[PDB]
């Protein structure tokens, strides 16, 4: 139908928009802390303290599928970054501090985000 393409040319449009959040987002960690899933071969007991792991490359491959339907999807995923971090690592971290540096410069960018997704609907 043509409802159905219009909606999907709606999900391409966000797509395109979500992928320049994350390109901005992905910025702000220049370390490259989170750019890959934590290494099961490397920290064995991983899912015995984080249920559900999140890292960027996690959350471009579901990018490119069209997988987020809204912003809030994607911000569900951003938000498990930075909080498996804050958990999973203590207060004294490299990798703990790189994530509240996250947080306080990913709010900016996604607090005009929110005010793009409205506005262009």
């Amino acid at each position: 139908s043509m409802e159905q393409v219009a909606m999907e040319l709606r999900l391409t449009e966000l797509t395109r928009l979500l992928r320049s959040v994350l390109d901005q987002l992905q910025d702000k960690d220049p370390a490259r802390i989170f750019a890959q899933p934590v290494s099961l071969k490397e920290v064995p007991d991983y899912l015995d303290h984080i249920k559900h792991p999140m890292d960027f490359a996690t959350m471009r491959k579901r990018l490119e599928a069209q997988g987020y339907k809204n912003l809030h999807e994607f911000e569900e995923d951003f938000d498990l970054i930075i909080d498996n971090c804050m958990k999973y690592n203590a207060r004294d971290t490299v990798f703990y501090r790189a994530a509240v540096r996250l947080r306080d410069q990913g709010g900016v960018v996604l607090r005009q985000a929110r005010r793009e997704v409205d506005s262009i609907g």
